[PDB]
């Protein structure tokens, strides 16, 4: 009963969070086993930012002055290998709490919690997409970077996300715990294009498979269309294409729902072309398209 | 930059999960110290939930027959004080996770972060409200029962919300810690009216203070009103009043921003009788009204 917007439990990534100090500028780091993983721009001294050079930074600057907070255990660095726009540092201590976990890069349209931090301290979690353009919409302040980005799989922490910039229009971008961006983006400050961003298709099919579910089915209506046609609509309203395996991931819910994907299909393009009146889809006014199937399915079976 | 809902992070309340079975059910608990928390219902045979008789089980019943699980590690029974709808057991063992933390009633308009469990494992984390009527909007399951809600202040935490049951119209009731019910509702299966929900005026002021704030500024008229007229308009549009009290909170905010509260009284008022022409507020075709000045505040400084 009730459909909200829903986050993993924070707590298997709480006790990863520590802080990372380079002179001017401190932010978050992920503790794993005896590694710990931050934004390779911790290094950055403003002026760097402008266009730096982290080859004639990373060698050229020295551990110590990596000061590695786990609360107040002031962690014991030791290494310091680069991958892509990650700098990790090995540590002396191997984390105890270190949860069954995984480094994935999500593709568009797929969802993860954020647990955004300060200090290597934690405010709160939200869950957000990896929108078609490749950015996020999140919620980030100064100090925010190296928040990470995640989906737990039972006792398994899958990482998708580490957080590193804004873009133009108050849209985030990050990399993968491998340390290569999610888009075409870079760790500078240059004029970079956010991108033209596409409504997720099948997302927004499955929140209404979510709605029919929990009660609320009068968009529903009197006809079909075909997955050619419906396409076409898309493309007016910025709906990324429908395709047979977003069809076909469809099915567990249009199953146990009845109602078959295409109907639904015709049920979504009415809304399209119409407009929505002012009446309101589970507690919206605007088409949601930030829940997966699969996100559906878990708030409706633990 | 950005603005989302967003819950605490729920680490510190993962901790206190507890499994809680007798009979034919088997709910959530909270582990605090050497007591467990959890609804008195647990006692409940079906039947008995047509019209109970939470007395004459409480005693009759025996410890031994309450099967506690704190993972697998099966917590040893032993007292058995009723307060009100929550039944308390103290056992053997006190938690060692045990969080600085304090049993608190919230009045309507404020929000807490709910971590929705099932045989004690924690599925996931969402905000909500206590709306007017004193029903929250939601998402349970059946299992979902003895899931908290709770806000925390630094290191400490605040446990406001257990949940009890469903109502008509898919929202949700439940009670503080010392398990009396928010709102006249009863651990029982009767007619039970949900009660006409008021929007929060506040919360959808600190909202557009939000906005503002996050460069969405376009809603903005060349207008203002009285604290009076405004509550009036209010009526017909069922917003709670707006109270002296409501303004020297939103205060801090409309300090910040430049506006004064009573012109951001009339942008909204504005709002209200226009509708919303289908353009959006911080990704929004509706007015939301489940963020306290509070909760801004903190997403705008950790
Ligand atoms: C990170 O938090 C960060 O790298 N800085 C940590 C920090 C900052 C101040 C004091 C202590 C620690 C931020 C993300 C923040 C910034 C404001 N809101 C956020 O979400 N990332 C950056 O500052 C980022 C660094 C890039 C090398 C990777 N960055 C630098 C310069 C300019 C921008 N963006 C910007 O303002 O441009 C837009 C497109 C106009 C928004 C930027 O993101
Ligand atoms: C709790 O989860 C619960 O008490 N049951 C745990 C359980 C259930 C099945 C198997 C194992 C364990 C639920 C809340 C659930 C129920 C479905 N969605 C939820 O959010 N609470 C109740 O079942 C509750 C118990 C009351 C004594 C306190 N309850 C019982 C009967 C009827 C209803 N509500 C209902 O269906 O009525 C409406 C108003 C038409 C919705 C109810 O909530």
């Amino acid at each position: 009963s009730g459909f909200r917007k829903m986050a993993f439990p924070s707590g298997k990534v709480e006790g990863c969070m520590v802080q990372v100090t380079c002179g001017t500028t401190t932010l978050n780091g992920l503790w794993l086993d005896d590694v710990v993983y931050c934004p390779r721009h911790v290094i950055c001294t403003s002026e760097d930012m402008l266009n730096p050079n982290y080859e004639d930074l990373l060698i050229r600057k020295s551990n110590h002055n990596f000061l590695v907070q786990a609360g107040n255990v002031q962690l014991r660095v030791i290494g310091h290998s680069m991958q892509n726009c990650v700098l990790k540092l090995k540590v002396d201590t191997a984390n105890p709490k270190t949860p069954k976990y995984k480094f994935v890069r999500i593709q568009p349209g797929q969802t993860f919690s954020v647990l955004a931090c300060y200090n290597g301290s934690p405010s709160g979690v939200y869950q957000c997409a990896m929108r078609p353009n490749f950015t996020i919409k999140g919620s980030f302040l100064n100090g925010s970077c190296g928040s990470v980005g995640f989906n737990i799989d039972y006792d398994c922490v899958s990482f998708c996300y580490m957080h590193h910039m804004v873009l133009p229009t108050g849209v985030h971008a990050g990399t993968d715990l491998e340390g290569n961006f999610y888009g075409p983006f870079v760790d500078r400050q240059t004029a970079q294009a956010a991108g033209t961003d596409t409504t997720i298709t099948v997302n927004v099919l499955a929140w209404l498979y979510a709605a029919v579910i929990n009660g609320d089915r009068w968009f529903l209506n009197r006809f079909t269309t075909t997955l050619n046609d419906f396409n076409l609509v898309a493309m007016k309203y910025n709906y990324e294409p429908l395709t047979q395996d977003h069809v076909d991931i469809l099915g567990p819910l249009s199953a146990q729902t009845g109602i078959a994907v295409l109907d639904m299909c015709a049920s979504l393009k009415e809304l399209l072309q119409n407009g929505m009146n002012g009446r309101t889809i589970l507690g919206s006014a605007l088409l949601e398209d930030e829940f997966t199937p699969f996100d559906v399915v878990r708030q409706c079976s633990g």
